[PDB]
C-alpha cells in the first residue's frame, strides 16, 4: 500500500508567502550574502508529494515480535490520567491554528462557551463513533535553509498533517500523560528527549568509554513518517493500551488509531480534498511518541539481527544513534550492511547508507556532534555542537522577519557552549535587544518540539541549569570545530570572529552599565570577551528554576505550550 493518494488538487497556502531574505540594516550586520539564504513555500510542494509518496514492505520476525513482548511488558507498569479541559487548553500555542468551526486558540485558552462545547461534543464523538475517518488539513511548512551549491540545489518545502483544533485538544486529554510517560517507561535511558543536553553528552561519552572497544554509528531513514505503516500504528496502539487508562481514554485512543493517526483524508487549505494518508502524521500529538517508539522497536530488533554485541542506542522520534562493541572493521560493517537489511525489511530503508565511526566526534545525531573544549581550570569538557550553517541562516532570517518561533533563542539554549553560539547569536540578539529595550520581553522558541516562553534576561540561569559553570568559561575549542565556524561564516558572509568579539566588547559594558539581571548577562555570557576575566560563581536564581517540564518527552508536531 502507498504512503498517499492524491486527487490532483494543490496544497495551497492559505497567506501570502515570503522567501527571499530582505535586505536590511540588522540581519546584513549578520549575514551579507543575502541571497544565499531562502525559506520554503507551498510553490514546491509537488516535488516534496512526489519524495514522500511510496509503496511499502514490511516483513515482521521474531525478534521483531519479540522485542515488541518487552515493551509492552514495560508499559505494563504504567497508569495515565485523563487530562480535564482545563488543563488540556492550557497546553495550547496561543498562536495555534483556528477551529473550522468559529473559535480559535485564544478561545480555548480563556475557555469560551463556544470552544468548549464545541471541544466536547468532539470528545463524545470519539467515545460514540468507532470509524469514521476525521479530516485533516495539509499545508506547506515555511522552513529557512542556506542555498546547498553541487549537493541538490534549494530544499522543497516540508509538509505538515494537521486536525482541527477540537480534535488536538481532545488528543491531548486521552494522551498527553501518556505521550510523556510512557516512552520513558519502555525505552529506559534510551529515550533521547529525558535528556538536557549536559545529560545527552554525558550519556553519549559515558556509553562510549564504557564499551571495551566502541564502534558507532547513527542511522537516518528515508521520510520515516511515510514508511510508518498501519501496523506499526496499531502495534503503537497496542503499546499504549498497556497502561491502566480511563474507560474514555481507552475508547478515545482506539477511536483515534482507527479515525486519525492510522490514515485519513487530506483536506488543502482552500477546502478540497486533497487526497488520502496511509501513513503517519507529521502533525498530531502522537507523532514524535509513535515515531521514537517504532524507531526503537524496530531498530532494537534489527540488532538482534544482526547481532550486533552489548549494544546502546539512543533514539529521539526517527533520530536514531547506536553504540556497540566493535568486533574488527570488516566485520563490523557487515553486521552494519545486516542491520540496514533488516530495518529495510521492517520498513524502515535508510537515506544513505549508515557508516561504523571509531571516534564519538565522528557521529552526527539531531545535526549534533560532540566537542572537546576546556575549562577555566583546564580540563577536558564535553560538549555538544552543530554545523552553524542552517541556525545562522535562520537568525539572519529572523533578525528581519517577525516570526512566531525564534529559533535563534533555542539554539542559544541548546547550544550555548558552542563557539558560535556564544560569539555570534548573544552578541548579535543582546546587541540588538538592548538597542531596542526589549530585553525584558518574552520570547517563544522551541525546545525538543514544545514551545516555550523565556525572557532573554533569564538566559544566564538557564544555560547554568542545562549546561553548568561551564559553559560560560570554554576555550580552546578543537582545530577542526573552529575551521568549520570559521570557513561557515565565510561562505555566508558572516563577520569574521575577530569582528564578533569587537562588538561584544562593546555589548558587555552596555550591560554592566544597565545593572541587575542585564548586568548579570553582560558578566556570564561574555566573560569570554574579556582578557581579565570575572571570577563566576552559581547563580543564586539558578537553583530556584522550574525547568519541570523541560526535558520530559519530545513533542515535534503535537501542539504543545509550556509556560
Ligand atoms: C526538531 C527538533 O525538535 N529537534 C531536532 C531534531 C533533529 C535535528 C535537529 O536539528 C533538531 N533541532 C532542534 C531541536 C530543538 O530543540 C531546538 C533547536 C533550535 C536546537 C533545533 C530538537 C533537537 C535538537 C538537538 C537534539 O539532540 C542533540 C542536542 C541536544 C541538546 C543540546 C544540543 C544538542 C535533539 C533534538 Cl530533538
Amino acid at each position: 500500500s502507498m504512503s498517499y493518494t492524491w486527487t490532483g488538487a494543490l496544497i495551497t497556502p492559505c497567506a501570502a508567502e515570503e522567501s527571499k531574505l530582505p535586505i536590511n540594516p540588522l540581519s546584513n550586520s549578520l549575514l551579507r550574502h543575502h541571497n544565499m539564504v531562502y525559506a520554503t513555500t507551498s510553490r514546491s510542494a509537488s516535488l516534496r508529494q512526489k519524495k514522500v509518496t511510496f509503496d511499502r514492505l514490511q516483513v515482521l520476525d521474531d525478534h521483531y515480535r519479540d522485542v515488541l513482548k518487552e515493551m509492552k511488558a514495560k508499559a505494563s507498569t504504567v497508569k495515565a490520567k485523563l487530562l480535564s479541559i482545563e488543563e488540556a487548553c492550557k497546553l495550547t500555542p496561543p498562536h495555534s491554528a483556528k477551529s473550522k468551526f468559529g473559535y480559535g486558540a485564544k478561545d480555548v485558552r480563556n475557555l469560551s462557551s463556544r470552544a468548549v462545547n464545541h471541544i466536547r461534543s468532539v470528545w463524545e464523538d470519539l467515545l460514540e463513533d468507532t470509524e469514521t475517518p476525521i479530516d485533516t488539513t495539509i499545508m506547506a511548512k515555511s522552513e529557512v535553509f542556506c542555498v546547498q551549491p553541487e549537493k541538490g540545489g534549494r530544499k522543497p518545502a516540508r509538509l505538515i498533517v494537521f486536525p482541527d483544533l477540537g480534535v488536538r485538544v481532545c488528543e491531548k486529554m486521552a494522551l498527553y500523560d501518556v505521550v510523556s510517560t510512557l516512552p520513558q517507561a519502555v525505552m529506559g535511558s534510551s529515550y533521547g528527549f529525558q535528556y538536557s543536553p549536559k545529560q545527552r553528552v554525558e550519556f553519549l561519552v559515558n556509553t562510549w568509554k564504557s564499551k571495551k572497544c566502541p564502534m558507532g554509528f547513527s542511522y537516518d531513514t528515508r521520510c520515516f513518517d511515510s514508511t510508518v505503516t498501519e501496523s506499526d500504528i496499531r502495534v503503537e496502539e497496542s503499546i499504549y493500551q498497556c497502561c491502566d487508562l480511563a474507560p474514555e481514554a481507552r475508547q478515545a485512543i482506539r477511536s483515534l488509531t482507527e479515525r486519525l493517526y492510522i490514515g485519513g483524508p487530506l483536506t488543502n487549505s482552500k477546502g478540497q480534498n486533497c487526497g488520502y494518508r496511509r501513513c503517519r502524521a507529521s502533525g498530531v500529538l502522537t507523532t514524535s511518541c509513535g515515531n521514537t517508539l517504532t524507531c526503537y522497536l524496530k531498530a532494537t530488533a534489527a540488532c538482534r539481527a544482526a547481532k550486533l554485541q552489548d549494544c546502546t542506542m539512543l533514539v529521539n522520534g526517527d533520530d536514531l544513534v547506536v553504540i556497540c562493541e566493535s568486533a574488527g572493521t570488516q566485520e563490523d560493517a557487515a553486521a552494519l550492511r545486516a542491520f540496514t537489511e533488516a530495518m529495510t525489511r521492517y520498513s524502515a530503508p535508510p537515506g544513505d547508507p549508515p557508516q561504523p565511526e571509531y571516534d564519538l566526534e565522528l557521529i552526527t545525531s539531531c545535526s549534533s556532534n560532540v566537542s572537546v573544549a576546556h575549562d577555566a581550570s583546564g580540563k577536558r569538557v564535553y560538549y555538544l555542537t552543530r554545523d552553524p550553517t542552517t541556525p545562522l541562516a535562520r537568525a539572519a532570517w529572523e533578525t528581519a522577519r517577525h516570526t512566531p518561533i525564534n529559533s535563534w533563542l533555542g539554539n542559544i539554549i541548546m547550544y550555548a557552549p558552542t563557539l558560535w553560539a556564544r560569539m555570534i547569536l548573544m552578541t548579535h540578539f543582546f546587541s540588538i535587544l538592548l538597542a531596542q529595550e526589549q530585553l525584558e520581553k518574552a520570547l517563544d522558541c522551541q525546545i525538543y518540539g514544545a514551545c516555550y516562553s523565556i525572557e532573554p534576561l533569564d538566559l544566564p540561569q538557564i544555560i547554568e541549569r542545562l549546561h553548568g559553570l561551564s559553559a560560560f568559561t570554554l576555550h580552546s575549542y578543537s582545530p577542526g570545530e573552529i575551521n568549520r565556524v570559521a570557513s561557515c561564516l565565510r561562505k555566508l558572509g558572516v563577520p569574521p570572529l575577530r569582528t564578533w568579539r569587537h562588538r561584544a566588547r562593546s555589548v558587555r559594558a552596555k550591560l554592566l552599565s544597565q545593572g541587575g539581571r542585564a548586568a548579570t548577562c553582560g558578566r556570564y555570557l561574555f566573560n569570554w570577551a574579556v582578557r581579565t576575566k570575572l571570577k563566576l560563581t552559581p547563580i543564586p536564581a539558578a537553583s530556584q528554576l522550574d525547568l519541570s517540564g523541560w526535558f520530559v518527552a519530545g513533542y515535534s508536531g503535537g501542539d504543545i505550550y509550556h509556560s
